[PDB]
C-alpha cells in the first residue's frame, strides 16, 4: 500500500523535503496570541479551549510550497494553522490552508497527483494522465484557481480545515462539522500582475506592520453537516448552510520564544482533544503519519 516515505518522496519530487524543513509548507512565520470561543460553543463541544474561557493560541501563517524560498507574489496556497493550550498543559491543533475542498477523496489519489506533478520528463503530459485516472478534477480549475490567489495580506484571505471532526458535548450529543478560519479584516487580493512586482516574502512584511498596527482577527467558524453530507470524503461538497462562528482568535505579534534549540513545533490535524473525534476520512488520518516523517527528517538537521 502507500506508506509515508512514499509520500515524503513524491513531495520531495516537486521541490519539498528540503533539509531541516517541513516536508510541505516549508516556507512560514510563527506568532502569539489567545482563542475565546463564543458563550454556546459548549454546546457543541466539551473541548477544555470551547468552554468561553481565554486560552493561548500558536499561530504559523505559511505557503504551501515545500521550497523555503517559494515567492509569497507566486501563486500558492497558503496555510494558516493553530496551537491551543489547554489548561492542562496539553495542546489540540487546528490546520486549515486557502483550498475550498481537497484534490483529491484519498491520499493516494493525493500522492498521485503529487508524483504527476514532478518536473522533468513529462510533466504536461502526466499531469494529464491523472485526469484520466481522477475525472472529479477536469472541473476542479474554477476552484483551484481560488486556491491559489495572491493573498494581499495573510489576514485578508479565509482558511479552511477540509476534513469533517465530529465534535461531542457534555450531554452526549454530536454533530460533525468542517473547520473555517475567516478574517474581520476585507477580504483582499492581488492580480497576478502585482503579485508579479512584490518582494518574495511581502507577505512577512505585511503582516509585521499590520500588527504593529493593532490585532489581527480570525473568526473560527464550523459548518454543522447536513443529512447528505459526507464526513469521510473532503473533496466532496457540502450542502449544509449551517455555519456558526464559536471563537475568535486575536494575534497580537508574532512569537520569539518557540523553535529554538531542539523545540519542534508540528500542528496535526489529529492532534484533537476531549469533546473533538476525527472522522473516518482517510486523508486525515493518514496525514499524522507523514507528518511524523517530515518533523523526523527536520529534527535531526
Ligand atoms: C494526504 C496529503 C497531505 C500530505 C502528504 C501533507 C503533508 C504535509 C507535510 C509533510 C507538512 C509539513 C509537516 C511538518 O513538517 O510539520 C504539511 C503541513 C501542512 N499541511 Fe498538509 N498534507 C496533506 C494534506 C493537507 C490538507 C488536506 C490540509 C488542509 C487542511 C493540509 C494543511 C497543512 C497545513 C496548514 C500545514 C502547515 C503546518 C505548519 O505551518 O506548521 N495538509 N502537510
Amino acid at each position: 500500500g502507500l506508506t509515508p516515505d512514499q509520500a515524503i518522496d513524491a513531495i520531495r519530487g516537486t521541490g519539498g523535503a528540503q533539509p531541516g524543513c517541513r516536508a510541505l509548507h516549508a516556507k512560514g512565520t510563527l506568532y502569539r496570541g489567545t482563542f475565546t470561543a463564543t458563550r454556546d460553543a459548549v454546546m457543541l463541544s466539551a473541548a477544555p479551549h470551547l468552554d468561553g474561557s481565554t486560552v493561548p493560541a500558536l499561530i504559523r501563517f505559511s505557503n504551501g510550497s515545500g521550497n523555503p524560498k517559494q515567492r509569497d507574489g507566486a501563486p500558492g496556497v497558503r496555510g494558516m494553522a493553530v496551537k491551543f493550550t489547554l489548561p492542562d498543559g496539553s495542546t489540540t491543533d487546528v490546520s486549515a490552508q486557502t483550498a475550498r475542498l481537497l484534490v483529491s477523496s484519498t491520499p493516494e489519489g493525493f500522492i498521485d497527483l503529487l508524483k504527476a506533478m514532478r518536473p522533468g520528463l513529462t510533466t504536461p503530459l502526466r499531469l494529464a494522465t491523472h485526469l484520466l485516472t481522477h475525472p472529479r478534477l477536469l472541473g476542479a480549475l474554477p476552484l483551484l484557481r481560488e486556491a491559489n490567489r495572491i493573498p494581499a495580506s495573510y489576514a485578508t484571505t479565509e482558511y479552511h480545515g477540509l476534513h469533517a471532526f465530529r465534535w461531542i458535548a457534555a450531554d452526549g450529543s454530536a454533530r460533525f462539522v468542517r473547520y473555517h478560519l475567516v478574517p474581520t479584516a476585507a477580504e483582499e487580493y492581488l492580480s497576478a500582475s502585482d503579485a508579479r512586482g512584490k518582494d518574495p516574502d511581502f507577505l512577512t512584511d505585511e503582516l509585521a506592520a499590520r500588527l504593529q498596527d493593532g490585532p489581527v482577527r480570525f473568526d473560527f467558524r464550523v459548518q454543522i453537516a447536513g443529512p447528505t453530507d459526507s464526513t469521510v470524503d473532503p473533496s466532496s461538497a457540502w450542502q449544509s448552510t449551517q455555519i456558526v462562528t464559536v471563537g475568535t482568535v486575536t494575534i497580537t505579534g508574532p512569537d520569539t520564544e518557540r523553535e529554538h534549540g531542539g523545540d519542534i513545533v508540528v500542528f496535526d490535524p489529529m492532534r484533537v482533544t476531549d469533546g473533538i473525534e476525527p472522522s473516518d476520512d482517510p486523508v486525515l488520518r493518514f496525514r499524522t503519519l507523514v507528518y511524523s516523517a517530515s518533523v523526523k527528517l527536520r529534527t535531526g538537521v
